[PDB]
DNA sequence: AGGTAGACCTGGAC
DNA sequence: GTCCAGGTCTACC
């Protein structure tokens, strides 16, 4: 799931879970926890706990109970859903947090590629996973200066650096490609050599972009197809080793 | 010093 | 077999 994904889990979920304690938890593939190590002693500090709300930070969920933050990244394909405790468990089901009243927060994952972190709550924003993490995309705080201060400053590509989550919180691949576009830059262009009408309309781009969807594609899985402005095929490479699509004759 | 390219994970799809 | 994939996690200068 991406941002505005998350975003939608984010406000879907947390009035089927708020104000329900902790009764049980139980881990099928321990390798999704990351925090404590041992998802015994990840399990036992949960349980008594009471659900107090949802927040986002990039695309990672941030549960608050009473004492701890559960931190949860969903990658690809993870996905939670509430149901009863008395109904069959869905396949690839491999974390259940078990309410006191009979229903159950399921965590999916076919992949298993998520990661949850559990940690006192004043600590949660000092430590993994969410440390480093760069400011919100439609925040404030992302801003022009600050995106033209992270491009002059490395040598990698424009695509990489906007990957980089310590550079803006949770900006996917696909919403990179789209803003690329919208903006009239290629994606393997030095970040570097990007000029400050570049950065400026980057930056407006990815606002737009990433804007309009929390709230169809021109180049995303569009390889082969007629480029939406021009015709011209659009193209598919790899750049910052992620499928990169664009339109050679519009980026520049 | 620390910026940065590769590698790790995992299973369904080509 | 071979191929992705996010936010790490090494090594590597
Ligand atoms: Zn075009």
């Amino acid at each position: 799931p991406e941002l505005p994904e998350v975003e939608t889990i984010r406000r879907t979920l947390l009035p089927l879970i708020v104000g329900k304690t902790i009764e049980d938890v139980r881990i099928f593939w321990p390798n999704i926890i990351r925090h404590p190590r041992d998802s015994e002693a990840f399990a036992a500090r949960m349980i008594g706990q009471t659900v107090r709300g949802l927040e986002r930070r990039g695309k990672f969920l941030k549960f608050l109970l009473d004492r701890d933050a559960l931190i949860s990244h969903l990658r690809m394909e993870g996905r939670y859903a509430v149901a009863s405790a008395l109904e069959p468990l869905e396949p690839h089901t491999h974390v259940v947090f078990c309410f006191t009243d009979g229903s159950e927060l399921r965590y999916r994952d076919v992949r298993k590629f998520g990661t949850m972190h559990v940690y006192a709550k004043e600590e949660a924003d000092r430590r993994p996973p969410l440390a480093e993490l760069g400011p919100e995309p439609l925040s404030p705080a992302f801003s022009p200066a600050v995106l033209a201060e992270r491009a002059v400053k490395t040598k990698r590509s424009v695509k990489a650096l906007l990957l980089d989550c310590t550079v803006v919180a949770g900006f996917g691949n696909i919403y990179v490609d789209e803003s690329l576009f919208r903006a009239g830059i290629l994606p393997g262009r030095p970040a570097a050599s990007l000029s400050s009408k570049e950065i400026e309309r980057l930056h407006e781009e990815m606002v737009a972009t990433i804007g309009e969807a929390v709230m169809h594609l021109y180049v995303y899985g569009r390889q082969g197809n007629p480029c939406k402005r021009c015709g011209t095929p659009i193209e598919k490479t790899v750049v910052a080793g992620r499928g990169t699509h664009y339109c050679p004759r519009c980026q520049r």
